């Protein structure tokens, strides 16, 4: 196609430069031509002993791409950013890993809202781990845990056209950047990451904050869909320290911990 062409490779040697060293927490960045899975990548090497705490691993391509709840995740090469970074989790109560997810989703839209010229309605994050834009999927987020690690899964849409993934997904492209570099992209990316994991850790009442501002769930009638198949219909007021979805369903609350949610008119 012609996208190909605005598809250049990554420069690893050029992330590296600019994410590992002083000033910098991540200590180990790779990018692979293929994998079946970021996520199950780093989880294997956690699996097999090794320290993946601020450990970066970046695929061109991605062929066996793993969503929440057994999901899947399409892609073709160099249309997505598409990477898995390590997490050690264990120096946090484990009732707070929930909010490791939604700062994830917070630093990935932060990364890319400048590059658009005016920002459409519908742009922002969606409960649990969706950034969306103009209503579309822009990205997905999947966390999975390894003791003592959580790794982070991001799939970023840079020139990936709609028809090759899913019908409701969009990307920067057909945003209209007309030139997206997802070197600059993938740097900017990490490094709003660094500063959302080390806010997570601290306990930072500004990640909270800066989530409730992105957020295009809370204040919206909305479908809940359960993990099993039932459906709650309610409006969205706000997310707790567990980073649960706190629903009015006519006046009773019901917490919500994981499921997908539908924006409703
Ligand atoms: C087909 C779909 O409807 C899928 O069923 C659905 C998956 O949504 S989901 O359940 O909320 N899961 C997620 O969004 C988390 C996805 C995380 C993927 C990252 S990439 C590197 C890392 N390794 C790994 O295997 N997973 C993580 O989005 C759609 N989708 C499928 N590819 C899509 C696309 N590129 N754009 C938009 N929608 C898509």
């Amino acid at each position: 196609t012609d996208r190909d062409r605005l598809r250049p490779p990554l420069d690893e040697r050029s992330l590296r430069d600019q994410l590992i060293g002083a000033g910098s927490g991540w200590r180990q960045l790779d990018v692979v031509a293929q994998t079946g899975s970021t996520n199950a990548d780093l989880l294997a090497r956690a699996a097999s002993g090794a320290d993946i705490d601020g450990v970066v691993l970046i695929a061109e391509h991605q062929t066996a791409g793993r969503g929440r709840h057994g999901r899947g995740w399409a892609a073709t090469a160099r249309a997505q950013i598409i990477l898995s970074v390590g997490v050690r989790v264990v120096d946090v109560p484990v009732q707070a890993w929930g909010w490791l997810s939604l700062a994830a989703g917070l630093a990935v839209l932060d990364s890319v809202a400048p590059l658009i010229a005016v920002p459409p309605a519908e742009t922002g994050l969606k409960w649990p781990n969706d950034v969306l834009a103009r209503g579309g999927k822009l990205a997905g987020i999947l966390a999975e845990v390894a003791q003592p690690f959580v790794v982070l899964g991001v799939g970023l849409n840079v020139t990936q056209a709609p028809e090759e993934v899913d019908p409701d997904a969009t990307s920067l492209l057909d945003l209209g950047v007309a030139a997206p570099d997802r070197n600059r992209i993938a740097s900017r990316l990490l490094r709003e990451l660094e500063a959302r994991i080390i806010q997570w850790r601290n306990a930072n009442p500004q990640l909270a904050a800066d989530y409730r501002a992105r957020s295009l769930t809370i204040g919206s009638r909305v479908r809940v869909e359960l993990p099993g198949g039932q459906d709650v219909v309610g409006i969205a007021r706000d997310i707790d320290d567990q980073g649960r979805l706190c629903l009015d369903v006519g006046g009773r609350t019901v917490v919500v911990s994981a499921g997908d949610v539908v924006h409703l008119r």
